[PDB]
DNA sequence: GACCACGGCGCC
DNA sequence: AAAGGGCGCCGTGGTC
């Protein structure tokens, strides 16, 4: 290009360089922002993000945050890679975008920079006449942007000291079951190596393979193919608590405390804007949408998460948000008149499976019907079902006959979906948000059949994320009158923190936000708790 | 040290 | 395991 003298015009797109992944661990190492047949590089990185007022260029967010966490207000405007995710939900990263946009992702600030400016023609070019697009992404991603920024930046305060104990506990624990696990072998090994495990359940002990592996066809330990040995031997009901609990352990336990940021004392995780194929949002390093809560020992690392002193955190999820989603895609009176009459398909579902009541389906019972409904929704298997609710195969294929059975116009939306899926080559969202499926006209079987599930997944998947990217847009501006602050967002969910005298007024205000968000044929309903931590935020 | 494929699994 | 979908992270085992 062409060097030019710091700072650069209003409106450059910038280009930086970080030291790791992580903005709220990064060094901004370089910084540079392309002008018209210019360059603009920067001598000092720290100093020259005091002349910036708005980041526009790839990765907007990410600047936006290094600049928040040194007390710097820089919006995120424009970025290119909000513009290729919206163009196709494959593009998700500037390394998978340059090379299909004419440009190469490097390593130098001034490079990245141009790449920016010249990336932000061709898809802004090429987003002319997508007004579903357009609108979605002025409306939508590029201020859902700015929320993520602030989010990021807050981040979650965790009790690290409860963790720390909490980690020797389960440590004697774990140490119980491998002794135990060890004995019964009548040898030591690693538990934690399938490959090992694998020789000493089938190879050595009468145990009999169940399943294979996909890519190796190697006999699998899973938890489903223990499951089902659970009763052939003792040892497999010890190696399944020995996974839970390294499980826990290694992932969240011992690496969770040391994520603590010196200067915030909180955790800072990454939501990653185009990670998705459905438009969903993703957290990294940590994973703050995986934390544990079906289990009791999940439960306990769930409360870890707290609220500051004198502050209260506020938990907010959609009830049945994709089933309401499907009734106003699908427009089923039957299934509009369920949420009309105030069901929980969850609770019934988990009344049918344990025989008992509806009162008497506990918070645990209802949880586990959903990968049942949602699971029988997206093509489930009968024998697949069989197993794991334990019932004869002749049972479960009773089940799906009987689900869409009770509301006779989904199916017509799915093959709707497929059909219109075909011919475009791509399905979308209520809003326009399309994927695009390159397998629905496939030749084989199985690709073709996996293509379709994925095919019309999408739509009310995405329509989820798409009202809930809105819900956030709408939401946060009033979090800042009332000193409230956005922490997490979990698909469905959002977790808020507010302080305890005005921590009522932000829940029923959020609550209201979110229910009203966009009024479709079916009500939104959202159940918000206050709690002093996150497992209380949602009881 | 940095990276990779794989099985496996936590959540939505 | 399998005809649920969408993620990220873990240890193992391995290469460079
Ligand atoms: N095993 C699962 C669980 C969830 N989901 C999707 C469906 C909706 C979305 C979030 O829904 P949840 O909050 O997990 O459950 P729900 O349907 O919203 O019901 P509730 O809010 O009462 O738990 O994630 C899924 O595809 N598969
Ligand atoms: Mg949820
Ligand atoms: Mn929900």
């Amino acid at each position: 290009l062409e060097e030019a003298p710091w700072p650069p015009p209003e409106g450059a797109f910038v280009g930086f360089v970080l030291s790791r992944k992580e903005p709220m661990w990064a060094d901004l190492l370089a910084l540079a922002a392309a002008r018209g047949g210019r360059v603009h590089r920067a001598p000092e990185p720290y100093k020259a993000l005091r002349d910036l007022k708005e980041a526009r260029g790839l990765l907007a967010k990410d600047l936006s945050v290094l600049a928040l966490r040194e007390g710097l207000g820089l919006p995120p405007g424009d970025d290119p890679m909000l513009l290729a995710y919206l163009l196709d939900p494959s593009n998700t990263t500037p390394e998978g975008v340059a090379r299909r946009y004419g440009g190469e992702w490097t390593e130098e600030a001034g490079e990245r920079a141009a790449l920016s400016e010249r990336l932000f023609a061709n898809l802004w070019g090429r987003l002319e006449g997508e007004e579903r697009l357009l609108w979605l992404y002025r409306e939508v991603e590029r201020p859902l942007s700015a929320v993520l920024a602030h989010m990021e930046a807050t981040g979650v305060r965790l009790d690290v000291a409860y963790l720390r104990a909490l980690s020797l506990e389960v440590a004697e624990e774990i140490a119980r079951l491998e002794a135990e696990v060890f004995r019964l072998a009548g040898h030591p090994f690693n538990l934690n190596s399938r490959d090992q495990l694998e020789r000493v359940l089938f190879d050595e002990l009468g145990l009999p393979a169940i399943g294979k592996t996909e890519k190796t066809g190697k006999r699998s330990t899973s938890a489903a193919v223990l499951e089902a040995l659970r009763e052939a031997h003792p040892i497999v009901e010890k190696i399944l608590q020995y996974r839970e609990l390294t499980k826990l352990k290694s992932t969240y336990i011992d690496p969770l405390p040391d994520l603590i940021h010196p200067r915030t004392g909180r955790l800072h995780t990454r939501f990653n804007q185009t990670a998705t194929a459905t438009g969903r949002l993703s957290s990294s390093d940590p994973n703050l949408q995986n934390i544990p809560v079906r289990t009791p020992l999940g439960q306990r690392i769930r409360r870890a998460f707290i609220a500051e002193e004198g502050w209260l955190l506020v938990a907010l999820d959609y009830s049945q948000i994709e089933l309401r989603v499907l009734a106003h895609l699908s427009g089923d009176e039957n299934l509009i008149r369920v949420f009309q009459e105030g069901r929980d398909i969850h609770t019934e579902t988990a009344s049918w499976m344990f025989g008992v009541p509806r009162e008497a389906v506990d918070p645990l019972m209802r949880r586990a019907a959903k990968t049942i409904n949602f699971g029988v929704l997206y093509g489930m298997s009968a024998h697949r079902l069989s197993q794991e609710l334990a019932i004869p195969y002749e049972e479960a294929q009773a089940f799906i006959e009987r689900y869409f059975q009770s509301f006779p116009k989904v199916r017509a939306w799915i093959e709707k979906t497929l059909e219109e899926g075909r011919r475009r080559g791509y399905v979308e969202t209520l809003f326009g948000r399309r994927r695009y499926v390159p397998d629905l006209e496939a030749r084989v079987k199985s690709v073709r059949e996996a293509a379709e599930r994925m095919a019309f997944n999408m739509p009310v998947q995405g329509t989820a994320a798409d009202l809930m990217k809105l819900a956030m847009v709408k939401l946060f501006p009033r979090l800042e009158e009332m000193g409230a602050r956005m922490l997490l967002q979990v698909h469905d969910e959002l977790v808020l923190e507010a302080p305890k005298e005005r921590a009522e007024a932000v829940a029923r205000l959020a609550k209201e936000v979110m229910e009203g968000v966009y009024p479709l044929a079916v009500p939104l309903e959202v159940e918000v708790g206050i709690g002093e931590d996150w497992l209380s935020a949602k009881e």
